[PDB]
């Protein structure tokens, strides 16, 4: 019979040792050997309240994919070092509570992240998380069971990030093709415009219900670097920064095929650790591509908007905790009493 604790976590995934990849080699260094059997509880008749936004589990994880890229992608420049190039694909992460401990994880279908859940069940580690760093789109997460979910701390207040669980993947497709002549920079993501579309007025549909039906407007930030202002992400050890204006185009129909972002892969990033500044070395020679799923979406709602008519979304990013929260929103550790 429990109580709301917070517990040092321990990870564990299938990571192949000997393996040259980032991720591989720090899951076999970092999470259990051993090869574990977790299992899982229903907890009949009982009912818990969850809070994805104030989630020890949450900065549990940040502590170790800080711990992972300072590691694995170390910058040239911050301090002049080693800068190798590096694989990089990342792969779930399981987090598991010690002895004298358990995971609280919601079942409920709708669950929206805070309040309270009907299906609770305790189980020994979470499921798989990739630990994919990104702005604007979370890229190859989970999906939404039944609904579209929209995710905020309070969706009443302006100040605070909303996370839009789509329950359906939309495939990105950027490339980095080949071929010492040309800017070797010039990247670009294709993304099928009829699909996305689709998915972006469902998403409109659903923030409909919840601000009294109003015209929802979409508009690219202002506010912020480049990194948010910009779909931002990481593709096979490449830092790769991509307008997505075309996908907040409140146009949108002549206008649903094939979209084509323009993508540009940088050097000199503006860490997401917080650490600042720091400068890689130019892109590996060959085709780099990355197909993603984009299973969310990141956003701000403007504020002075009381007494208009609409409301206006903007893609946002940053914080990666938010990243986190996305795929750890069901769980909550509780120290067995
Ligand atoms: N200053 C504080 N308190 N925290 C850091 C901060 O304030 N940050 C916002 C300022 C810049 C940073 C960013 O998010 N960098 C980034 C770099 C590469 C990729 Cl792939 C990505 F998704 C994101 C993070
Ligand atoms: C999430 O669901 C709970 C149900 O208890 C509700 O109190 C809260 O306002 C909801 N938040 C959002 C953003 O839907
Ligand atoms: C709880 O979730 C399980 C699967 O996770 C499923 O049978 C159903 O959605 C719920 N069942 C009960 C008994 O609450
Ligand atoms: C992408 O989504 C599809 C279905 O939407 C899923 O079957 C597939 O495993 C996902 N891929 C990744 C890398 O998550
Ligand atoms: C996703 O959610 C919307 C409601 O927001 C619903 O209309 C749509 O049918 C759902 N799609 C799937 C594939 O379940
Ligand atoms: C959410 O929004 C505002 C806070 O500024 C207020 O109207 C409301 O009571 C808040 N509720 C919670 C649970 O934070
Ligand atoms: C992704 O785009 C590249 C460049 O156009 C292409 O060569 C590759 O086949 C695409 N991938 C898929 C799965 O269509
Ligand atoms: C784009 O998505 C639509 C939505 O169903 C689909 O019918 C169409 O085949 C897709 N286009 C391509 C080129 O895959
Ligand atoms: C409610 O929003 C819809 C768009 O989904 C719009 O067509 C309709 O006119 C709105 N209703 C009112 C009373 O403004
Ligand atoms: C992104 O591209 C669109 C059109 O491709 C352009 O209108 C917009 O100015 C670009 N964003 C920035 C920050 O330059
Ligand atoms: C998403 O997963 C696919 C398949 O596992 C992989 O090819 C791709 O590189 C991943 N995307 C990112 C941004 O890590």
């Amino acid at each position: 019979v429990w109580k709301d604790a917070d517990t040092t976590l321990f990870c564990a995934s299938d990571a192949k040792a000997y393996e040259t990849e980032v991720h591989n080699v720090w899951a076999t260094h970092a999470c259990v050997p051993t090869d574990p059997n977790p299992q899982e509880i229903h907890l009949e008749n009982v009912t818990e309240n969850f809070n994805m936004w104030k989630n020890n589990m949450v900065e549990q994880m940040h502590e170790d994919i800080i711990s992972l890229w300072d590691q694995s992608l170390q910058p040239c420049v911050k301090i002049k070092q080693a800068c190798p190039k590096i694989s990089f694909d990342p792969i779930p992460i399981h987090y598991c509570t010690p002895a004298g401990y358990v995971i609280l994880k919601c079942n409920d279908k709708n669950f929206n992240g805070t309040g309270p859940c009907k299906n609770v069940s305790s189980v020994q580690c979470t499921h798989g998380i990739k630990p994919v760093v990104s702005t604007q789109l979370l890229l190859n997460g989970s999906l939404a069971e039944e609904e579209i979910i929209i995710r905020s701390e309070n969706l009443t207040n302006n100040a605070k990030t909303i996370i839009v669980h789509l329950n359906k993947s939309v495939e990105i497709n950027c490339t980095r093709p080949s071929n010492s002549g040309g800017d070797i920079r010039k990247a670009y993501c294709e993304i099928n415009g009829t699909k996305w579309n689709k998915v972006l007025k469902q998403v409109t549909e659903k923030l409909k219900e919840h601000f009294n039906n109003k015209t929802i407007i979409f508009q690219p930030p202002s506010g912020g670097d480049l990194e948010i202002t910009m779909h931002s992400f990481n593709c096979r050890g490449e830092f790769f920064y991509c307008n997505t204006t075309q996908l907040f185009n409140n146009t949108c129909k002549g206008c649903n095929g094939t979209i084509t972002l323009p993508c540009k892969i940088k050097q000199i990033i503006n860490m997401w650790q917080g650490t600042g500044q720091a400068m890689y070395a130019p892109p590996i020679d060959g085709k780099i591509n990355c197909v993603s799923n984009i299973t969310g979406i990141l956003l701000t709602r403007d504020g002075g908007a009381n007494n208009t008519s609409n409301e206006t979304f903007r893609p946002g990013g940053g914080d990666m905790r938010d990243n986190w929260r996305s795929e750890l929103y069901k769980y909550k550790v509780v120290q067995i009493e």
